[PDB]
């Protein structure tokens, strides 16, 4: 079911920022990977950024502009998005991969719209 609840999306002007949240319920466990992805209508899903549980961080112009982070005490993963451009308009999805069944959890999505 939807175990990762997202929020933070909205409409912003080019050059603006957004901070997306992805809150994990008490049912998600043994996660070794958190990731952010996006999918614009008519296009394929693209990888945005990820965290691998062992203390590592990577961002696939997501290289710099989109930063992933986590608050362990709140069970939440974040995506800080800076210098937004119209081409960044997409539904953004968070994901958690577990070593045990059901193995993969996806958020419901949040819409990011860059429009001047």
């Amino acid at each position: 079911d939807v175990q990762l609840v997202e929020s933070g999306g909205g409409v912003v002007q080019p050059g603006g920022s957004l901070r997306l949240s992805c809150v994990a319920s008490g049912y998600v466990h043994k996660i070794n990977f958190y990731g952010w992805y996006r999918q614009a209508p008519g296009k394929e899903r693209e990888k945005v950024a990820h965290i691998s549980i062992g203390d590592q961080t990577d961002y696939a112009s997501a290289k710099g502009r989109f930063t992933i982070s986590r608050d362990e005490s709140k069970n939440t993963v974040y995506l800080q998005m800076n210098s937004l451009r119209p081409e960044d308009t997409a539904a953004y999805y968070c994901r958690a991969l577990s070593r045990i069944w059901p193995y993969d959890y996806w958020g419901q999505g949040t819409l990011v719209t860059v429009s001047s």
